[PDB]
């Protein structure tokens, strides 16, 4: 209730975090990562929900929110 913690364990990482609105979202981009089946352990950290993808970079994690953070 005080705060939800999202933990990503790996060798890296360079990251960037930013916000989006309509709907309110928090987005993290991780570099030096290729998307993998372990991405599902990500379900632990939603966020109304969490979606993850990649575009020949660079993985993007998107957290829809239930309240301003």
């Amino acid at each position: 209730d005080d705060t939800l913690s999202i933990r990503a364990d790996g060798d890296i990482a360079r990251y960037e975090v930013l916000e989006l609105a309509d709907p309110p979202r928090l987005a993290v981009d991780l570099f030096g990562v290729g998307l993998a089946t372990r991405a599902p352990r990500v379900k632990s950290g939603a966020l109304r929900d969490v979606r993850v993808g990649a575009h020949a970079d660079k993985v993007r994690l998107v957290l829809d929110v239930r309240g301003t953070m």
